[PDB]
């Protein structure tokens, strides 16, 4: 079956009004919520989370609809898979554990939940880290020929159902491995623990999990963009101290210099590149863990 | 099996140095070459070609690599599927028939061959008509969120092999029907003759034909864009009289006001909207045929 990649961590199914959140929980200390993105699950943190668990109570959650979390039924506006809704559902989940103020690090889609959480509900966060993203608004505003070729999946996966779902279902293994490999520094699967790849492949093998991922990308092209547009045009900035980490060969640094962009969105932001492709916690786990431990311990 | 949608047209395999071009030929009078696009074949003209063959020798060709035309081997720059190379191949095809000066109408990819041909070899054309396109340069320069979502296949099908080939193989019958339906005004397949859909569906079922289509879109993102950019930067304009027709619900009108764009590209252009989605000759065959005969005659 599927390997346990978090030796010593407990497992929790947290009930919320939108379905259960699955999480691994370990460590002790101030609470720290870790959110994955696409096409992964909470196991992508397995190389970094033990180092964090030395200092923090580490909650490694599957996003709503991902991994082993429940999949709320979507609707015409992709509501449960908007980052606004995911953020609210994770706030509820954390409250079930007694965590009403916590630290948060997210990667990829999870990072988008994270900065939206900080915009909507900043009082819930002590500190925020985002890994290898710019805000959704900024990717769309910078969508020229070169970038449309680089992140074509932003507009492919956002096509109306069931178009991407039907194409993905012919050979799901190929696509999940293709995306994992294409966004790494090396362009192959060598950075990943094969036991982790199996987790990602098995999640992607479920047609309803694939649909959820497309709903996430549809939200990303519509409501998420519109929520971000409101904030940027209103000049609303994230007031929580934040860390922006990005991969020197990752996605965010394509088509913008990341710290300059985040300075427009956040009043107190620091950042650093890491020699890595998109998948910082797996491609560069020691470097990522150190940056996060330093930031959240300050 | 496949219906003959061009009663009284002959069927020719035209040899060129890059492979054979399939065409239906009918009519008499001045020569007029009609070029289809994606994901179709020459049969998309079946409702309009008979009206044109009243006045013209109508040659209804499958693009290089499409339909029953041969598929030249591609290379790392997608050369045979660049519009420049497709245009040269079709010029050679027409010379085989003794046509060195001819009228030309194209739709979708075939219209991209056509305006590239008009830029490269304008002495070959008496008149040019392009259906529901803007130049490739213009699509890419207008790339924004709205357009990226609308013409997502421009960046999806240009991804390196074998990504789009493998995904298209996931459900090819669904994909080709989805493209046909989604770009019509009706949003379904009711605008199409079912026998024509069978033609499109059967060509799309061949993986090698699907690969060529991706090669076409790869050329469309790279060399075709570069070739257009040179002409824009040099201020080169199409000197052939041209007609730009577009669908009121079609693709070209999403990016811009099509006649204002074409006036930047052509010194003598007229144009009009047709009450139609993208597939003008099938969604609106009478309006399309009328406009073509009036312009070409
Ligand atoms: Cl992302
Ligand atoms: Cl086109």
């Amino acid at each position: 079956d599927l390997a346990d990649l978090f030796p010593g961590f407990g497992s929790e199914w947290i009930n919320t009004s939108s379905g259960r959140i699955f999480a691994r929980v370990g460590g002790d200390g101030p609470p720290l919520l870790l959110l994955h993105g696409f096409p992964q699950t909470h196991v992508m943190w397995h190389r970094v989370a033990p180092k964090l668990a030395e200092r923090f109570k580490v909650i490694v959650a599957d996003l709503p609809g991902y991994g082993w979390s429940d999949m709320p039924e979507s609707d015409e506006q992709h509501t449960p898979y908007t980052k606004r809704a995911m953020a609210k559902q994770l706030i509820e989940a954390m409250e079930q554990l007694g965590h009403v103020h916590f630290a948060l690090a997210g990667h990829d889609r999870g990072a988008r939940v994270s900065y939206r959480l900080a915009l909507d509900s900043p009082g819930r966060l002590s500190k925020l880290a985002v890994l290898d993203i710019l805000p959704t608004y900024e990717y769309w505003q910078r969508m020229n020929r070169a970038y449309a070729l680089k992140i074509y999946h932003w507009s492919f996966l956002a096509q109306p159902a069931p178009l991407p779902e039907n194409l993905l279902g012919g050979d799901p293994d190929f696509y999940v491995k293709a995306k994992l490999a294409s966004w790494t520094r090396a362009g192959d699967l060598s950075a990943f623990d094969p036991r982790a790849v199996e987790h990602y492949r098995i999640a992607f093998a479920d047609p309803m999990r694939r649909h959820v991922m497309c709903e996430d990308y549809r939200a990303g092209a519509y409501a998420d963009f519109e929520h971000d547009k409101i904030d940027v045009e209103a000049g609303n900035k994230i007031p929580v101290p934040m860390l922006a980490l990005w991969g020197a060969s990752g996605i965010a640094q394509s088509a913008a210099t990341p710290l300059d962009v985040w300075r427009k969105w956040a009043s107190d932001v620091q950042g650093a590149p890491i020699e890595s492709g998109h998948f910082l916690p797996e491609e560069a786990p020691d470097q990522t863990a150190e940056a996060l431990v330093r930031f959240f311990s300050a």
